[PDB]
Formats: structure tokens, sequence, C-alpha cells
């Protein structure tokens, strides 16, 4: 499943990931009430690099399901189609 | 390919390259959809001078791919082949 | 309630929104009291992109209660009806 | 009395703070002497969030008694009205 | 003698101080070596709004004692006199 | 008093306030020393819009107390009583 | 040596300097190669108002020894002379 | 070797080091693969004023070994000829 691509690819999305796609990517996140403001606000604030930030999103990401796996790679997928390119989804 | 040679002389692009080239790859590489209005925003307005633009421009570009410096690197060879010249692209 | 309605359209105020409007905004509400000196300086001046003003105001402005929300919505479309009826509030 | 309006309005303040009101709320506590340096110290720099600063500042000022509670609600109800509305003070 | 009369007009100094005076008065602080270097570029690059950059100033210059705030004091009184008459010294 | 005044009509006085006033208030009040060289050119460089300009110039007045007010009333009153009529001054 | 003398008149310099001196001692600085075209353009973009840029012209020059500080004193001397007998040098 | 020369001038390094040229520096760094994108970013942004960045460039760089403090000071002799006299190299 989604969950799993996600978890076989995590040293990738550590080293890849952008910071505008991180702001995209929390901005949906939010809107779908997945995630709420606590965690956000943690990965916005305690974190001083993109990077850590992204282990951040992942390290919150992947124990909620499939489900947000879902929606965050068909986010990833619809707006910045050349990083999941190269990522192989 | 691409992504390896644009890493290697990244020295050359951030101590060669002026504003007005910028401008133009960041105006082609937004039509071509490598990037999206948040990122180039921020390089736009976060950076005073052109040098740090160019390395933050640098930094958004190389985890995206070959793809996405393929495109960057035809636009600056077909633009300001004096520049392509001298750095020996 | 203005409140919800806010709340639920956050991402099109954060791709949509403009400077001029968040200039005429903000100083909107600091003229009705509902903000004072100390946050409308720091969204102004911590942020450097109009979009994370955008998030600032809109996290600010959340908390405060549907009063707050009210006189944001209708400065809006007293002001800026395209924006108002493309996003249709 | 008035501790007891803050014991039961602990979730209320939490999720609606503000960050400017808590500069704010740290400057009147710092000025009355309730409060001195080394704790507005150590809520400032310990603590990265704004929702874990309001807890710092409620778990602080609810044991030493009823007229720091008193002195807090009536500087967030003097400049800060809409709140105190919203938050039924 | 200076040390409480800055102390007790904390508040006042923190809502109404002016940056360009700031600048001044940080100008005239480090000629007088009573603080160095480090500290002054901490103040002037670690802060974004000038509140902020105020109470650093007044919580880095209370600890040293009696004589810098009889310097600091003389000199907003000697270039800024209209202020030194609002807050009243 | 004169403080009141100017916080009340500070939208006013953004939207219709132009630049040759700008200029002639900066001149008078420098020449009354309630504001000296450095943050009239820090007023005059940085901003590019009258607005922005006007912006700061009560940001700047309003923290200096009542008789800095009282000049700049004096002054608009005297110089361009159409615009004090139409602020109703 | 030229260093102490040059960081004891730091507020002369900030306070009596104008930008044609600034722009002519810079372009003379750079052709003496102590410094490069990283922090002058660092310096020409970043600041807006003169008295900054001599600020940070300063404390660059500073740290850089005195056989720095002896190109821009004698420049200085030869170039305006009426300045340098104003500041005493 | 190198890292005794480094190590017993920390204090000169920390004291009179140019932010410019730890641009530079970094970027040589970069360039010669010792030093990779994780410590350089975490330098970077983690780190307001330039001593402190300083600071953590040399707490990174001496334990690598004898290499890098050649390619760091043959850098610097190379690029900052005045520096590295006035440092004593």
């Amino acid at each position: 499943m989604a969950d799993k691509v996600l978890k076989e690819k995590r040293k990738l999305f550590i080293r890849s990931m952008g910071e505008g796609t991180i702001n995209g990517l929390l901005d949906e996140l939010l809107q779908t009430r997945v995630l709420n403001k606590e965690e956000m606000e943690k990965v916005k604030r305690e974190n001083a690099t993109v990077m850590d930030k992204t282990r951040a999103l992942i390290d919150s990401v992947i124990p909620k399901g499939a489900q947000a796996c879902q929606i965050c790679i068909t986010y990833i997928c619809e707006e910045d189609s050349y990083l999941a390119g190269t990522l192989g989804l």
C-alpha cells in the first residue's frame, strides 16, 4: 500500500525534498484535518533546517495509516510531478 | 548526465552568473513548471544580492533530478552562449 | 458563521491573496483595535514573502473569534469584490 | 473567584491564546513583581511553540493565588477585549 | 539611582521606543566599551521587531549596574529630549 | 488630546496624504527637532510608495507623545487647510 | 597604528561621512583587493541608508588589521581633506 | 601540522572573521566533498550571528583531520591574504 511505498523511500524523501513543497504539504494535510495545528506548528517551529522538518513530517504521518500516505503522494504527484518522477512515484 | 555536471561547477555559476540571467532563467523554468510560485517568490524576495540567489536556485534545482537540470542548462546554452563557452559547457 | 467559512478556505487565501490587500486589511484590523501594534509589526517584518504574511495573519485571526472574522470578510468583500467573486464568499 | 475562572478555562486558553498577547502578559506579570526574571526567561527560552509557553505561564501563575489571576485577566480584558468576549471574561 | 528608575519604566520603554534611536544608543553604548561587539551583534541580528530589540537591550544593560544606566539615560535625554519628556525623566 | 486624534484618523491619513505634504512636514518637523536626520533619511529611503511613507511617519510620530503630534497637526492645519477640512480637524 | 584610531572615531565616521565618499573609498579599496566582490556587493545592496553602509563597512574593515585601515585612512585624507580635517586625522 | 595551527588560533578566528569569506569557505569545503549538505545547511541556518557561524564551522572542521585544515587555510591565504597576514599565517 501507500504507507509501504513511503517507508522504503524515507532516505530519498529526506535528501530530495524542498521547502516550498514542505509548505504546500503542511497546507494540504492541515486542510483535510488529518493533522491539526499542534503538530504542524511543532514541525514548523521546533526544527531549523528543511530536512529535519521532512523527518518530522514523515515520522508524524506514517503512524496515522494508509489514507494520509495516499493524500500526500497524490499531492506530491499533482503539484510537483518532477520530484515524484525522480522518486519513482 | 546534467545533474552531476551542474553540481560539479557550482562555484563558477555562483561567481559568474548575472542578475538578468537569473530573471530569464526563473521565467523560463516557471514556464515549464519545474518550480511553482512559492519558491520562485522566496528566492526573489528573501535574498538581497544575486550570488545568494544563484546559490538558492542551485540548491532548489539539484534535488529535482536530471530532467530539471536539462531545461536550465539548455536555456543557459541557448541564451548566453558566451557564459556557456567561458564555463566550458 | 464567519469563523468556519474563514477556516475552510484557508488554502485559497494562501494562494490568491495579494500584498495590497494585505496592507489594506491589516490597516483595517488595526483601526478597529482587534489587533495591536505588536503582532502587526511582527507579521510585517518577520516574514519576507506575501504568502507567509497571509498564513501568519490567518492563524492569528482564527483564534480571536467570529467577530474578528466578520470584519475581515466585510472588508475583503467591500474592497476587492473581484477576489470575493472568484473565491465565492 | 478568579483562580477558578482560570482553572476551568485552561483548554480554551491553550487553544485560543495569542503570542503577542503572551509577550504583553509576560511584560505585565514581570512589571508587578509577582514574576521575576528567571521564570520568565525559562518560559521564553526553554519552550518553542506558543502553546507550550501558555502551559508554562498557566501552571506558573495558578499556584501563586487569586491576585495574579485577577491581574492577568484584567490585563487580557483591558487591551484584548475580543478574545475576552470569546472566552467569556 | 538610575538602575531602579530604568527598572520601573521598562514597559513604557518597550511600548514607545524608536528604531533609529536604538541604532544611535547602540552606537553610543559601544563607544564607551561597556558592551562589546558580540552582544550588540546578537541584539542586532537575532531579533526581528524593534520591541524585542528594546527588550534585549534593556535586559542586557540592567545587570551591568548603575553606571551603564546613567550613560544610556543621559544619551536618551540629550538627543531625544521629547521622548525623555513623555517618559517623564 | 492630539495623540488620540492621530490614532483615530490613521487610515484617513494613510489614504489621503500627498508627497508634497510629506516633504514639507518632514522639513518642518526636522526643524523643531522632534526627530533627527537619521530616521528622516530612514523613512525617505526605504519606502517607495507614498502610502508606506505615511505609515512609517505616523508609526514613528505616535510614540513620541502629545507634543510631537501638536506640531504636525498645527503644520498640516496651517499649510494644507483644504486637507484639514476634508479630514475634519 | 591606524586600527585604534579608526575604531576610536567610529561614531564620527557614522555621523559625518557621505555617500560619494562611500563610493570612492569602496572602489579604491576594491582595487587594493582588501575586500572582494562578495562583501562589497553585500554592503551596497543589503543596506539602504548611507549610515548603515558606513557601519557595515567599518565592521568589515576593523578585523582586517592595521594595513587595511592604513589604505582607507590615506584615501580619506587624500580625497576629502576637509572631512579629515574636521574629524582631526 | 595544520590542525595544531587551527586549534592554537581559535579565539582569533572567532574574533576577526568575515561573513562573505564564511560564504566562500563553505562553498570551498562543499566543493571538495569533505563537507556535505547536512552540516553546511546546519551551520548556515541554525546560527544567527557570524561569530557562532565561525564557532560551529571550526568545531565541525577540526575533528575531520589535517587535510581539511590544510584546504581551508590554503583557501583563506589565497583569497584573504590580508586576513592571513594579520592572523599570523
